[PDB]
């Protein structure tokens, strides 16, 4: 039903916008879009080819992009700007600077405006495939709108008496097939009365064809005061005859205003899915922003023909196929909890997301595990399995089971000839070792453990399928996690190929065997085995107290005398010495892990404090110093009350919900419901609770039990119930239990 | 070091930059040919037991590119050292009409490349036989480094800004990575409760460390942004160290105030402008402390550079003009200030991000 303040206007594009470390793969642009989208739009105030295309701190603006860039270092591709221009002509991106103020700036997810300091109005809102821009110029100033296709070999048309401009942009920064191009059109309201072409060098006047390395055009306008400019625009990566289509369905007649309702319509159809109640606007804000953060990616790369149906352009293979592509994903980062995120409440989307990577697949020989838009070097692991094996067991099953089982299998016993991330870098080590060796194979102990877990998910596969004996095969290394363990320090450690550790153990030393964290970190990254993790740190008691450590409380001495403020600027230390590094991929999880081993009410406590103190809906709400953007899902699922600690295992751990209501709209009319009547900032604890009506002291959830509809009751208190969730009944799966 | 005669203490040429800056200012009232077979000298030579006389490694340094350890101690700062020196020699040698001895030394300048670990992005070491030291960390002291770890000695390429710049990844990383040392503290969401909590919270960020003002190989890092195309940075951030770090009192200075060292430092950055490259006779521009200094020069001469708005929150250069013309360099000559004159700022809250953002406008690199 129509409400006052819609779902969507609680996004704010700019969260976190300068919560992100230059050297992180986090973005920073406030994406114009709708969800899972084959194009973005933003405003760019960096150069062109700079991953950091948007900066808040920017005050000049020089374009606004088709965008497809996942982070700022594996960077763009298929890319080109328009720029609206009062007064001054300006074609390179060196020199077209205009300054703008914040102040006039309205991002939304459904459409961006701003208005420069010389007067220039102008806002555009995106389709799945294309844009619509309006602009008004500002009076008795000339009317420039300026098109650059970017660097790499680039051409532009421009046919003046048919308002229409034309082109195609090959910038990339590899993952590209040879024949790689982005082909674009655009229509424009207003009589052209002068063009030109500019190609890196020279301004050419009346010019309306250039191809070279880097080329812009210029069309020039003359809007009567009181009109403003319609532009209107799409793309393919098929063929110019696809873009075509693409505009002819998407935007072809439209305003801005059209475009942006629809956009508008469509956030608030698939944020709405989820509708929390019951939470300060703040909160709301914060929820809804990173649902929206955890909507884009990946992106849909496929279009529809003339005939209505699926075809794409393969990034793999450089052929158009039928059927579904999808690209721009790190599953290293995003198996944890935006995909499982999509089995629960988008499972359409995963049902083609599982079909695009055996298409990957087929079409190159590997799964894909950084793609952008094809096969990209970066990151580690077999994550791709995870987003296959988590659907499967969910019920989405839109892949044969046999080929599946084939491309699995294949990842874990072969590696890409020149890219390490693409299939299994070290395998022949780790099979006949049982881990991978350092200083052998950069990043060795991450990987192994990344690699126990991904043959754990195939050896779950394989069983599922009644095939035994390759299950049991896989079920033999799930435990390979145990060989890197180092019982004289109790961390994960590295050894070289003759089983020799490396020298001079230290908890605290970052890279080398490790990614992106060190040993404090990765000891925690056995999600498919928590009992046998207690078991190597000798127990449950002994894990409980390193959690422990890890999220313990600020010490105060005699200073608290002072008053409560001494406890806040005390908290702030631990933070920023990060004993808990939130945001740290391999502790995402460690919050929950008192759910495991029969102390809930610890993981209701901290996982509270952490959604309360680490985030924010503003430009730095991202506040953890490691946390970059990646843990929008994290935290969606976290404001629910429960989180998939184990994608591959159809359960979720239960946490303590953010607010006093949510409701998970589900496929086929269900709806679970999570409430919390009398839930509050200092009531993290769960009393007690029913489930449909029953008591419930389980610390988890699973799947089915959510997909059938119903409702978990929770009753909230601000002391822990000591004799909940204790027995070992009431723990969720661990491989060794 | 002397005191009174020679003292074994750090290290580096910089007895060469003495000669050189001044010569290069018009200073000269030595004989050429005597300076010049000092400093060649100099570099070719070490004293029997103090190994701060001379140049201690130069062998390996003439035959490897940089000066090895566990081989030699402090190797890799002094590395860094020499290649200064070097290019000090080759400038010297140049205005002499010496070219062939000019570019044996300019041949040595970009030995501060040798060191750079690409895997990692900061200066490391290596041994004589080329392998970098296992176990990289930035911030670890002693060893290769001296008074700092490679986290500080990383900045120490003052002849060549642009060619570190090229190191790092381009003018962008350099910033993100200037950035980072300068940026203010996280205080999430502890903001509401108090204030200014930043304050406090800028207290605790310097007890950490994270830039080590007075530590020689950084002190002149806050000008870089004057190089990359971003000199607001410079202002706002040279404006927070003048306030923050220095005061007038018993517990005036933030580490040892060295022979004037730290001292001058101040005396620059309150003018409003810093020798970045002694030897390159030209003075990046920062932000000037005061609505007014006059410099009384030789001959006569005066110099004065008025901010007649500044104020403790306008740090920011909006506007310039030298001698009445508009000026966008982001530095100021010798002969400019020399030769008398004015420099007159129009001082704002706010940055210009449109001014001294243009290749024109940034000073000296041996890259560029
Ligand atoms: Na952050
Ligand atoms: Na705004």
């Amino acid at each position: 039903s129509k409400k006052t303040v819609e779902f969507v206007d609680y996004v704010n594009p700019l969260m976190g916008t300068e919560s992100t470390f230059a050297f992180s793969h986090g973005n920073t642009y406030p994406a114009v879009a709708v969800p899972w989208g084959m194009n973005f739009w933003s405003p760019q105030t960096g150069e062109n080819g700079s991953g950091w295309m948007y900066t808040y701190t920017d005050s000049l603006m020089r374009g606004f992009r088709q965008t497809h860039q996942p982070s700022p270092w594996i960077n763009d591709y298929g890319t080109f700007s328009i720029m609206p221009l009062a007064g001054e002509l300006k074609m390179s991106h060196k020199e077209r600077l205009v300054p703008f103020s914040h102040q006039q700036e309205k991002a939304t997810p459904y459409n961006y405006s701003v208005t420069f300091n010389n007067g220039l109005q102008t806002s555009l809102s995106a389709t799945s495939r294309g844009a619509v821009f309006e602009v008004s110029f500002p009076e008795k100033e000339d009317q420039y709108v300026v098109v650059d296709a970017y660097n790499g070999g680039s051409s532009i048309t421009i046919e003046p008496e048919k308002r229409l401009v034309k082109g195609a942009t090959r910038y990339n920064n590899g993952g590209v097939p040879d024949n790689f191009a982005n082909y674009f059109m655009m229509e424009f309201s207003h009589p052209v009365i002068e063009y030109g072409t500019y190609n890196g060098d020279t301004l050419l006047h009346h010019q309306t064809d250039v191809a070279a390395d880097y080329t812009c055009a210029y069309l020039k306008f003359d809007v009567p005061a009181g009109e403003k400019l319609t532009i209107r625009t799409a793309s393919s990566f098929i063929s110019p005859e696809q873009a075509a289509i693409n505009f002819n369905r998407e935007v072809a007649d439209a305003d801005v205003q059209l475009i942006s309702g629809k956009a508008r319509e469509q956030w608030n159809n698939y944020l709405g899915r989820v509708e929390a109640e019951g939470g300060t606007d703040e909160q709301l804000r914060t929820f809804y922003s990173c649902l929206y953060r955890t909507l884009l990616f990946p992106r849909e790369f496929y279009e529809f023909d003339s005939q209505g149906n699926p075809v794409y352009y393969s990034p793999y293979d450089g052929n158009v196929h039928d059927g579904y592509m999808y690209t721009d994903n790190g599953f290293w980062d995003t198996f944890r909890a935006v995909h499982p995120l999509f089995t629960l409440l988008y499972p359409e989307v995963s049902e083609r997301v599982t079909q695009s990577i055996i298409n990957a697949y087929n079409e190159s020989g590997f799964m894909p595990e950084w793609a952008s838009p094809g096969h990209r070097g970066c990151m580690i692991g077999n994550n791709s399995v995870s987003l296959l094996v988590d659907a499967w067991m969910k019920g989405i099953q839109t892949v044969d089971a046999e080929k599946a089982l084939e491309a699995m299998i294949h990842q874990t016993q072969a590696r890409h000839a020149e890219i390490a991330s693409v299939g299994r870098d070290g395998f022949e080590y780790y099979d006949k070792l049982g881990y991978v060796p350092y200083p052998e194979v950069p990043e060795a102990t991450a990987k192994t453990l990344e690699y126990a877990y991904a043959d754990w998910c195939i050896a779950r596969f394989a069983e599922s399928l009644g095939k035994q004996d390759i299950a049991d095969q896989y079920y033999q290394k799930a435990p390979n996690y145990r060989n890197l363990y180092y019982p004289e320090h109790g961390f994960m450690w590295t050894k070289d190929a003759k089983g020799n550790w490396r020298d001079r153990f230290d908890a605290t030393e970052w890279g080398g065997p490790f990614t992106e964290g060190s040993s404090w970190h990765w000891t925690w990254s056995v999600f498919h085995d928590p009992e046998g993790l207690s078991e190597l740190m000798g127990g449950h008691e002994p894990m409980i107290a390193r959690l422990d450590s890890m999220f313990v409380a600020p010490n105060t001495y005699n200073y608290g005398t002072y008053g409560f403020v001494i406890h806040e600027i005390a908290e702030m230390v631990a933070l920023n010495m990060g004993q808990y590094a939130h945001g740290n991929q391999p502790v995402q999880h460690a919050i929950y892990l008192y759910d495991y081993i029969g102390q809930p009410w610890k993981t209701q406590y901290h996982l509270r404090n952490v959604m309360d103190k680490l985030y924010n809906s503003g430009s730095k709400g991202y506040c953890g110093d490691e946390d970059n953007g990646q843990t929008s899902a994290w935290y969606v699922f976290s404001a629910m009350g429960f989180y998939p600690v184990c994608p591959g295992m159809p359960e979720y751990a239960i946490g303590s919900p953010l607010f006093k209501k949510v409701t998970l709209h589900l496929p086929e009319g269900k709806n679970f419901v999570v409430s919390a009547a009398d839930n509050a900032a200092d009531r993290p604890y769960i009393r007690k609770a029913l489930l449909n009506g029953q008591e419930f002291t389980r610390n988890y959830l699973t799947h089915d039990e959510l997909k059938q509809g119903g409702e978990l009751n929770l009753s909230m208190d601000s002391v822990p119930n000591q004799q909940r969730g204790t027995q070992p009944a009431d723990f969720p799966y661990s491989y060794s239990k």
